[PDB]
């Protein structure tokens, strides 16, 4: 379709201009009031904040520089900020400000109050096939966009997909995203979602995102992921085997699509063949999908999250509230010069 080719050509032109001249230092910490911790990790946190002058709410990701250095995440944190400031697509969370101080890196993005897909999936049990298909179509379009820019996402999972006020997906967490022409080698991601070629320490490409989409669709429709175990080594053994059992309630069309996404041989995996994304878009499981209407956000969503307003945190869970310290002395200045 010529309209698709022209769209992706303009998309790449716009990305490259921002990629080659990244924005920096567009706010500071005392421009915001801290409200609540929404998530915590080994080197960072995400906090709901309110901008003092405008009253707007935002999700502020705070990374501790010294912990990023120790856990060998410098390049990944630079990737994340540089990619986020350059992308633009209806299902990607928008970065509004970024800055750094003596202690931390900060990425201030739109706040999506409906909460993580993970919470809704566990609350409901499983999504019906039409419900799963609505979300999957948004991921297919998002990967078509990212891959055309030579980006690999590398962290698809339900906790990274936020549900907005219209019931549509906002992809968050670009911490593992990378611009790759050809192959890349880093071991990263969540065990249940890793493609076989990552587990086997191969040079890998965008096919790993299409494998992860197969895992996600299976998990949405079944309520649990296809490969699971107490120990990661046991998970990896199941993944590298070409074995997957489907629940009897799965449609024949769903099983066929998943056999082609969860294909252990990356040279035979849907998304990585001569016809690229179109082998997925034209598959029978997507026969009812109006791709243009999804992109234009004209389809009624299967559900709308319950929340009271743009500052409501009821769809997120409770964490110990810790200080945001800013050291009197600068830490790791050289390492983060480009941020
Ligand atoms: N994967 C988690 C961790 O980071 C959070 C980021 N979002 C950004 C937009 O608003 C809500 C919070 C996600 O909940």
């Amino acid at each position: 379709q010529e309209s698709v080719k022209e769209f992706l050509a303009k998309a790449k032109e716009e990305f490259l201009k921002k990629w080659e001249s990244p924005s920096q230092n567009t706010a500071q910490l005392d421009h915001f009031d801290r409200i609540k911790t929404l998530g915590t990790g080994s080197f960072g946190r995400v906090m709901l904040v309110k901008h003092k002058e405008t009253g707007n709410h935002y999700a502020m990701k705070i990374l501790d520089k010294q912990k990023v250095v120790k856990l060998k995440q410098i390049e990944h944190t630079l990737n994340e900020k540089r990619i986020l400031q350059a992308v633009n697509f209806p299902f990607l969370v928008k970065l509004e400000f970024s800055f750094k101080d003596n202690s931390n890196l900060y990425m201030v993005m739109e706040y999506v109050p409906g909460g993580e897909m993970f919470s809704h999936l566990r609350r409901i049990g499983r999504f019906s096939e039409p419900h799963a298909r609505f979300y999957a179509a948004q991921i297919v379009l998002t990967f078509e966009y990212l891959h055309s820019l030579d980006l690999i996402y590398r962290d698809l999972k339900p906790e990274n997909l936020l549900i907005d006020q219209q019931g549509y997906i906002q992809v968050t967490d670009f911490g593992f995203a990378k611009r790759v022409k050809g192959r890349t080698w880093t071991l990263c991601g969540t065990p249940e979602y890793l493609a076989p070629e990552i587990i086997l320490s191969k040079g890998y490409n965008k096919a790993v995102d299409w494998w992860a989409l197969g895992v996600l669709i299976y998990e949405m429709a079944a309520g649990y992921p296809p490969f699971f175990a107490d120990q990661p080594i046991q998970i990896y053994e199941k993944i590298v085997s070409g074995k997957v059992r489907f629940p009897s309630h799965f449609s024949s069309d769903l099983k066929d699509l998943l056999r082609n996404l969860l294909q252990v041989d990356l040279t035979k995996r849907f998304g990585n063949l001569k016809n690229g994304v179109n082998d997925i878009k034209n598959h029978k499981w997507f026969a009812t999908t109006d791709w243009i209407a999804i992109y234009q956000r004209k389809v009624e969503a299967p559900f709308i999250p319950k929340f009271k307003g743009p500052g409501d945190t009821s769809n997120f869970d409770d964490y110990e509230e810790e200080e945001i310290r800013v050291s009197i002395n600068e830490k790791c200045g050289k390492e983060f010069t480009e941020f």
